[PDB]
């Protein structure tokens, strides 16, 4: 009772299902051109083309079941884009375009071609069934059963969700399902596609897809952000909160790995935003869970000097530099500080001299407190110690009198006021540790 | 009554508004060729194409309620550029070109094609509504409420301009509005476009646009400079002013960060221009607010040795080197000084003597006074 012309978008959207369900009805048409395209793509190794082609057979079989025609149309002689030809065919012969592509919808609407636009059948995605309220991440691989990481970020437990392994076909279908969802879900985009890997932001889900030869099989890992710890949830010392609110500009959050330094920084960034500060983050790769009011830059995709310029031009109040490792990272921190931008830097270290060692070589001693003023140690998700930095004009030791005059930086415990370490220069510049 | 042929420029400008409002009238025609172009661009992921295509529907919508035709034409032998084909169509059929592109205007004029040139409504830009005479910068992001920084550099507050979040489509529309404005506004240009970022100078506004994947969402930041602190506003010692006016040639302005050293230098640079001196600046990135009489170089976009060469032929009276950090920065300052060029260097140091250490190693002691004659400390 109708003639339906399917575009590639429909073949990638499981249009065969729609036909079975009766959501769309009529004879099926596919233009020759589209099949030619799928063939070349398939030969060039496009994964989508395999899926799309496989869908053609499914369609044909279903047509046989429901007693409707299936045909491939158009002269082999005519050349052009498959979508353009398909639309032309519809105009001349009065067929209906079936698609899941908004662009095509828009063009068909303009051209006065009747169309059927496919909408997802279920609200949730395939894999979303597998997610539970307490599951952190979902792991899917060829010839493996689905599995999940469940529970606490400190105390998560691995689990199996199924009896039977997933075939390669199933995994690729899921991957495709996810690529399709980018168009549909709010705040979704392809981070980066490489030969062996694809990384995606899908709503609040993060997706990593790998394929041979990079990986031994097709693998999809889907992760969801953790519940975020608020700054208030750390019942911080009043002395400290006051400092952070009104005096701390150059901060380093330090700790041992897994001790919660990054998470604390995440919390502090959130806090500052709520105070009406403009906050930005630099991370690699981007993983923190923050509201959209805070913008997160992924350093890996930034060109040389790009971030430096952006951050100086658009001035934020605080920039959170996560996992400072490279000399370039420290340089940038210093540049920003000099420019009057507030910083929260995460350095995984066990000692203050170890946390700050990388900074000390960069600037003149008198300028150090201007780069760094506060160092916060994190242990087991709580604050172990806080150090403060100030510059004084003093002989380091009143008894030693080795240099009668000196200007020095004193690193003092927040609680004791005790100068645990001193910084000054006497040939090469060294840190002290008073008893 | 009129038959109207719309080019891509018209679609990227908001021609649908003009139609409904009656500024232009007649049937709407779009060439097949243009739609083909928009399709490919849309597929190639051009942001502009989404906007242009979305405009097509609105046009159709308005065409529906005002009893006018809407059509797409020319698919037979449709081998060429859309603009060229669309003109040809207008010539053979006597239609009218509607555009916002000066280039297209010019060609239509030559060919004797009737045309309608779209003109911005005198209201300048979408985002301009949010700007206050006292608003320092405007912040726009996807899924976020617009926010503004209000005040002066010394005194300002942070604000929410709305309680409604900003849609992703809207942000991209604004970005497009801004890219269009480069052609229209004076002293506007694209500084640099990267895959993740776009930086623009639009009149007095500085615009930074970021997109995924560099940033988590689309963000646009628009900034305007605050009123320049004059040299006179610093109530200055007569001894010093005399020195600056008549004796000082190698200068360093020093202060701790945020203590006003850069701002002072800016003031000095303007003062020297006003004294009839030729002044130039080196900054990275360029942010100082100065009149056009003073040329501002952004070192980031300069090739190796490029500034050195330009400045030695130019031989300005003073060059202001902002935020000296690298060995190359100090070397260039010394080179220029040896060449007899006056300098004003900004060194963020806590003690003036500390500003010198970086200069001291670079030259023989007897040459030192010729490099530096004056150091001004800012607190």
């Amino acid at each position: 009772m109708n003639d339906l012309m399917l575009d590639k978008s429909a073949l990638l959207f499981g249009v065969s299902k729609y036909l079975e369900k009766g959501i769309i009805t009529g004879n099926v048409l596919i233009h020759k051109s589209l099949l030619a395209e799928l063939e070349r793509e398939s030969n060039d190794g496009l994964v989508s083309a395999e899926i799309a082609l496989d869908e053609v057979k499914k369609l044909k079989d279903i047509t046989e079941r429901i007693l409707v025609n299936f045909e491939i149309v158009g002269d082999d002689s005519k050349k052009g884009e498959a979508n353009e030809l398909s639309r032309e065919y519809c105009l001349e012969k009065g067929c209906i375009i079936v698609t899941a592509d908004e662009t095509q919808k828009k063009i068909c609407d303009a051209m006065g071609i009747q169309y059927n636009f496919l909408q997802p059948l279920k609200q949730g995605l395939s894999f979303e069934s597998f997610f539970d309220d307490e599951t952190m991440s979902l792991h899917i691989k060829e010839d493996t059963v689905p599995r999940a990481k469940k529970g606490k970020p400190g105390n998560w437990k691995f689990v199996n969700l199924s009896d039977k392994p997933m075939l390669s076909t199933d995994v690729r279908m899921i991957a495709n399902e996810i690529i399709n969802a980018v168009r549909l879900i709010k705040g979704s985009f392809v981070e980066i596609e490489r030969r062996g890997s694809l990384i995606i932001q899908l709503g609040n889900y993060r997706v990593v897809i790998t394929r041979p030869p990079l990986s031994d099989g097709w693998e999809i890992t889907i992760t969801r952000p953790v519940v975020r710890k608020r700054l208030e949830d750390y019942n911080l010392d009043e002395r400290l909160i006051k400092r952070l609110e009104e005096r701390a500009e150059g901060i380093i959050i330090a700790g041992a790995p897994g001790m919660g330094a990054t998470t604390f920084a995440q919390a502090l960034a959130e806090y500052y935003m709520r105070l009406g500060k403009i906050v930005k983050t630099i991370e690699s790769p981007r993983d923190m869970h923050l509201p959209p009011e805070i913008t997160q830059y992924s350093k890996n995709y930034a060109e040389i000097g790009e971030l430096h310029d952006i951050l100086l031009l658009s001035r934020p109040d605080y920039t959170v530099y996560d996992e400072m490792r490279n000399d370039e990272d420290f340089k940038l921190y210093v540049d920003l500080r000099l420019a009057g931008v507030g910083m929260v830097g995460v350095v995984h270290a066990t000692s203050p001299i170890d946390a700050i060692h990388r900074f000390v070589n960069r600037v003149d001693i008198g300028t150090i407190p201007n780069i760094l003023d506060t160092i916060i140690f994190i242990n087991s998700g709580n604050v172990s110690k806080v150090y403060t930095l100030e510059m004084t004009v003093k002989v380091p030791a009143g008894l030693k009198e080795a240099d009668l005059a000196r200007p020095v930086v004193e690193i003092k415990d927040l609680a004791t006021g005790n100068t645990e370490y001193e910084i000054y220069v006497f040939g090469e510049q060294t840190m002290i540790v008073p008893v």
